């Protein structure tokens, strides 16, 4: 992996919520083994954090050292550890409970809240995209619940603890997952908030899957993700190696390979549930022509633009209001967790 | 107080910063001393995150709970015991330390890093508003350690645990704390990064303590703030009390008292260091006339606008970085430190 790719995602999606991991990034000089490589330092700086009982802390910082996905023994490690560090924390958080699920592809892991044996809530799927594993959003958890979801926060196959491959077939992971929590929710009704390319799995999954009624993403790959050559050229080497890792081919074959993910509009028609879309002007990842294609043939289609990097990371504050209004509107939440979102979203703009 | 005041300070300055803020002010009606009252919440909070091992969590609480100023034994107590976690806190973190200075009008506290009897650091007097405690920067200390600066983060009078009067004298506070750490700093250079009133005060010492070699300020109040009784009479409630209780005043008189703050024509041209001053375009305790007289009165005056309510909480991201830089620049700090935050700086635009 560059360095400087990876140092760079630091900048851009964390150094403003830590600015120690500023501090540690000036000790990385490279991504292979030893003293100051990309993992070795932040396994260490993570040590120090649990040692001194920072559990979040600690939890960004192996997060970070096995970012982007796991090459190597370090990085497994990293991912283990943050597994262990943010389960350690959870326990002192009351209703987040660890799923996991067995499938003849391998075993998917889970952190959930707000189930119920005696009541129905809505299901709430959360999931990040190709580098982001789900310990990063189960600290959010109990917010979740709090608006009244049984919300499921997870990883996209290949990603922290999924096991299985990242094909067509993953489509079916939305649907699944509903299965296992059916006894404690209700799931006859899941939202996904499908950040990045779990978006793009959403938005497949809709027209086989009933129980989706609404999909709010951010940077979704769509159709021109898949099939422009010239963009693809251009797209940063980390998200050509994982999006490789997750598929279980090669960084010089992945995109040959993933060229049938492409969204048709006979695919996109089949889509009869509101999908919200979080775009960003400066998309490094995502061609234009996708959110466009999006607007054209998705029946209701909710928009928004800033001006920013893929999952734009300056913006915050806007975004995390935006899609939470999205989410109450589409699930028919309360009035009153509607009007409290709406006028905290009325105030940043 | 007005709570739904104090519950937008939480919306824009600390709900996106942490979620788990949203879910405490969904049980919070008024700000008497009830159970569903701000000061009780907050406290119910911080002791169930300082319980659970959320140190720095806790003491977010604990400061929201003592906010916007001590006025009753509920919040005397929150401000007790989030100084108390911040100590616990940062004993974990070696090179943080507590100074004490005993004063004719009182005691002033104040947290420091980069601190050496071997070396003398250039130093880093950092202090925020009217509303702004110790305890909210403290924990960046070592960050500023790591660049190179001898450290210290302080409260203005009458603020957390400072007991001074807030009045004109209250200028002569950066020179008593470099006077305090003069055997542990170069304090022949010190920079204050002064952000709002803290700006106001730093601005006025200038010309008589040459000791100070910049500032680097957000939102100061200069002249117009105090001169123009229509913009005052707009001004949000909280900040007329809060000042009227660090004055020493009354909600009533206290725009009568500080009318003499204002920095003459005369005041200015005795401020021959750099400036640099983050303004926000929608402000809603500073008129734009201020930041303007800055601009033609100061001979080496940088700024930057944005699109923002006073302390620009949305632009953390720009304004943590351009704030960084020009303190950088101004102290003649390593090339190899102004390199990696300009570049950073050029990515966050």
């Amino acid at each position: 992996n560059d360095v400087a790719e990876l140092k760079q995602y630091v900048l851009a999606h964390v150094s403003a919520q830590n600015a120690s991991a500023d501090g540690v990034l000036a000790r990385i000089d490279d991504d292979g083994d030893g003293p100051r490589s990309w993992t070795t330092q932040w396994i260490r700086a993570g040590e120090e954090r649990e040692q001194a009982g920072d559990l979040l802390a600690a939890t960004t910082f192996y997060n970070l050292a096995r970012f982007p996905f796991v090459d190597s023994p370090g990085r497994a490690e990293a991912l283990r550890r943050c597994v262990a560090v943010f389960d350690r924390w959870r326990r002192t958080v009351p209703g987040i409970e660890r799923l996991e699920l067995r499938l003849p592809g391998g075993v998917v892991r889970a952190w959930a809240a707000g189930l119920s044996t005696t009541e129905r809530r809505p299901v709430l799927l959360m999931t990040g995209g190709i580098v982001s594993i789900k310990e990063q959003w189960a600290p959010i958890l109990p917010e979740l619940a709090r608006y009244g979801f049984a919300a499921v926060v997870t990883e996209l196959p290949g990603v922290g603890e999924n096991e299985l491959r990242y094909d067509l077939d993953s489509a079916a992971l939305f649907g699944v997952l509903l299965d296992a929590v059916a006894e404690r929710a209700d799931t006859s009704r899941a939202y996904a908030l499908a950040l990045s390319f779990s978006g793009h799995l959403a938005l497949r999954a809709a027209p086989s899957e009933p129980r989706l009624r609404g999909i709010v993403t951010a940077g979704a790959p769509v159709a021109a993700f898949f099939t422009d050559k010239e963009w693809q050229a251009a797209v940063p080497r980390v998200t050509v190696d994982t999006l490789a890792r997750l598929t279980q081919t090669t960084p010089a074959t992945v995109f040959d390979h993933v060229r049938n993910w492409a969204l048709t509009p006979q695919d996109l028609a089949g889509v009869r549930i509101p999908v919200a879309y979080v775009a960003s002007g400066r998309d490094e990842i995502i061609p234009p022509a996708d959110p466009a294609l999006l607007r054209t043939h998705v029946r209701d289609f909710r928009t928004i633009t800033h001006d920013d990097v893929h999952g734009s990371p300056a913006h915050f504050p806007h975004t995390r209001l935006w899609t939470l209004a999205q989410v109450l509107e589409m699930s028919g939440a309360d009035p009153r967790h509607r009007a409290a979102v709406d006028g905290a979203l009325a105030q940043v703009e």
